[PDB]
């Protein structure tokens, strides 16, 4: 749901960031727990997307990006 | 390493299972930390196995699961 998506985004942000970093990580973990209480597969996909976003941010291949986009489209479809 | 992978699997199992649940989660986190102390790609790939194990434990679409697996393989490749 929207809340779950927000939690995933927060977790991704915490991962990108890395104390303050520790606090952020704890918050992300709490959000994930709240989201928790297939679904697991969806969560894994979201985590992968967050990791990809973090990598992109760090950077600033094309084929890899296209593959990721295709995977996201497939996930959206089902 | 193998020990790290085992710790990750244990953490995943604890997460799937779920106070007692909180204690289990804490134990899983501790195990993960112990396990902790390209490579990142390998870890991500392993994470997929842990997620699959957690899903199996929860159990006791297919196309979507296959697509997710393909995406994970692509990520591992690059």
């Amino acid at each position: 749901y929207i809340y779950l998506g927000g939690a995933i985004l927060a977790e991704v942000i915490g991962t990108t960031l890395m104390v303050g970093t520790i606090i952020c990580y704890c918050a992300s973990f709490w959000l994930l727990a709240q989201t928790l209480a297939i679904a697991y597969a969806i969560w894994s996909g979201v985590g992968i997307v967050l990791i990809s976003l973090l990598s992109w941010g760090f950077f600033g291949a094309i084929i890899g990006m296209m593959l990721i986009c295709a995977g996201v489209l497939i996930i959206n479809l089902l």
